């Protein structure tokens, strides 16, 4: 399996590859190397005086981010909470059981030289800070990274939640107000005070300023999309995920999930850095990326969608994977769920259903498996001639058909194609 | 099969055809001439004086492309990193383990014309300098490759990119401001600037001015889309790049799978020469080339597409080769794919599926092999009179049946046309 | 489309050819790892009369 030779000649042809290696970066391996998240933030100024750039700045659509930034530290900077036990995360010890902190447990460096952006301000603004505009602030991030017109749906968000504080008030231009939320998410400081808000009111969860949180919950778990539609397809199947990962039936996609569950990094732990490991700068390609798990994106999706699922529907069709052979082990999978119901009964009244008696192959040595043993399948799909069975393709064609609307390159779009003959 | 006579008069007809010698050149054997490559930039007039002659001449009908590659030098010469390893390439050391290197460890010389285009300038320009302007004049590479009016989407994330700085300014005219840079990958030393910049960055991912590939990005594997199609057909396949090369069953295809497959070419290496074969000038006709490569392009991308590739769909169709016989290879390959799926268990909790030692393969006369071992495949294709099955032109039907939008002379409305009539 | 020519006999040739390659691909193995297939085992047509060449 490594010498290949062409017959004619009988000389001996080497296959290669460009082969771009380009690994993934664990959590854990940050924190190997350093101790702390670097917050650089240009301090100086006041608050009142950073207010003043930040209320104008935004009403006319040139504030810098450095003073948003340097806004966003001091209106937050003196909100705290309790613990009740002991905070880890990586070996750092955040804080014990009794003492107090607050949001920046993250450690903070000052920023360059002298500020580029001069002016543009407001003098007389009262000190109705901390109340409401640090959440506008953060809530631009949420509407920031959409692109579809969902901007207005998410933009009144926004405005509902302010308004819970004072008067009605929106502030950027209407066309040219989306481009001055793009960059946004682009600075590494926005970014990571973002991350910690979120963070630190996840801890906090029955803290007054919890409603922060709202522009700041699209940081958690961020291109960690992979873990998310492996909890789907255990919720959506109702299998647990030691039977779920049974049923993975192709290497490319055991190779990914084992990628994504390498021990030690905190992922089913209450309180971790690990969901933000792409804002807080742990990682640059992340192990959960969904674009670093092609085929089980593909497969779980796909399995997902045939099982009645919406989420399914408009996920993103990836490239250079096994279609043929992923589909067929996402249908067969997706046909002996929606097949076998198994439906026990939970209550009675002294009067039982005995169930466990006379389970065989009903129709001869014809008859599917009657649970969802993933052994018992194999067996049954290889008296098939490997090849799905006409019952099985319309199961697919009825799990697809009546399907309205769909987006190019797309898992529903391709089931469709595939199915709806 | 040498001589050719004609019946009736027994006298020889010698059948001869035009001479059609257009020999590939490898970038092996550039090195073995010549141990450097040249790049002229012409005067040291000074970075001030350049800035100030691009600024306006961007902004304005047009900009010398003399005073850009001047521009272009002075912005990048101070830029550096620190290697851990030993960086080679086709015998040339670029420099070894431990040293700083800039992006013109690539041998500069000094154009012999006298400037004379010099006009239109901004004396104003000052800081706005390194920062974007080179990665604007970089990406104007990128946007001026395209003729589709893709270049849209080219220019608009363009500037997302330098408003990762500052202060969104859009410099060209936007109708008749596209061909002044369509004539800049026309330049030699314009092109070999953008390799020298996408080669450096490629070594060094983790530089401040990393984000200058966003345009020089298409100058890597350009004209090598013969080695990327046969990526591409391992990926979607599922099978090793040795057992793909064995699923080719015609002898055009081999020559030109030998052609690319050269010993010593430096393929499969990390931070190479090769891939900027054309941009550094290193052969004027590459190896690797779509068009070169005119059966193996169309045979690999034709079984993709009945493998349910999207990126099949609009390729190329070339002319001058065997349609019909390279049409059936592919029909063959794609359905012992498609057919055999790969399937089997990869995790389990003590129960497993034991299936090996199956001898029978599915039915008594003719039935198709279990595997995708070629010569099984080969001999039950002979069984069939070498004619195209019905299960086999319905496989190509379905997968082609549901293509939308096709464009003409492409691989896609072929395909469509011959499986779904 | 030239004229003056013999369209008919021109077009039985041209389709006897063309029909003598599309239903006769002639596909070989060319590259091998240690398991060779070969052809000529017996040269004989689908039905045992007028199965094309």
């Amino acid at each position: 399996s490594v010498t290949v030779k062409r017959i004619i000649d009988n000389t001996v042809i080497v296959p290669k590859l460009p082969a771009n290696e380009d690994p993934v970066e664990y959590p854990a391996d940050y924190f190997r190397k350093s101790k702390e998240i670097p917050l650089y933030i240009n301090t100086t100024k006041s608050l009142s005086d950073l207010r003043g750039y930040v209320y104008q700045g935004l009403k006319s659509g040139n504030v810098s981010i450095i003073h948003v930034n340097s806004y966003l530290y001091g209106a937050l900077k003196d909100i705290r909470g309790k613990l009740d036990k002991d905070w880890s995360s990586f070996g750092i010890n955040i804080g014990k059981a009794g003492d107090t902190i607050g949001i920046f447990d993250l450690v903070s460096l000052k920023a360059l030289d002298g500020v580029l952006p001069d002016g543009v301000s407001d003098a007389s603004r009262t000190s109705a800070d901390d109340k409401w505009l640090p959440l506008y602030l953060l809530g631009l991030y949420r509407v920031g990274r959409t692109q579809m017109p969902e901007y207005r749906k998410k933009l009144m968000d926004g405005l509902t939640n302010q308004c819970k504080m004072i008067n009605e008030q929106f502030e950027p231009l209407v066309p040219e107000g989306r481009d001055i939320f793009d960059v946004w998410g682009n600075d590494s400081n926005y970014t990571k005070i973002v991350a910690a808000v979120d963070m630190f009111f996840h801890m906090f969860k029955k803290h007054e300023c919890a409603s922060f949180r709202y522009g700041t919950i699209v940081s958690r778990f961020k291109d960690c999309a992979a873990l998310a539609t492996f909890g789907h397809l255990c919720k959506i199947t109702g299998m647990s995920t030691e039977d779920v990962t049974t049923w993975i039936l192709n290497r490319e996609v055991a190779d990914e999930m084992v990628q994504m569950m390498l021990p030690g990094q905190e992922i089913d732990k209450a309180d971790s850095y690990m969901p933000y490991l792409i804002d807080f700068g742990l990682s640059s390609k992340s192990p959960y990326w969904s674009v670093k798990n092609p085929a089980f994106h593909f497969w779980g999706q796909l399995t997902a969608l045939l099982l009645r699922s919406t989420r399914a529907r408009n996920a993103r069709q990836p490239d250079d994977i096994e279609y043929t052979s992923l589909t067929t082990a996402g249908l067969l999978y997706a046909y002996a769920v929606g097949s076998s119901a198994d439906l026990a009964q939970q209550f009675c009244v002294g009067d039982n259903k005995y169930t466990p008696d006379d389970s065989t192959g009903g129709l001869t040595t014809n008859a599917p498996p009657q649970g969802r043993d993933v052994v018992e399948w194999l067996g049954w799909f290889e008296d098939q001639n490997r090849k799905p069975t006409p019952d099985m393709m319309q199961y697919a064609k009825r799990a697809v058909m009546s399907l309205q609307g769909l987006r190019e390159k797309t898992i529903g779009k391709y089931a469709k194609s595939e199915f709806d003959k």
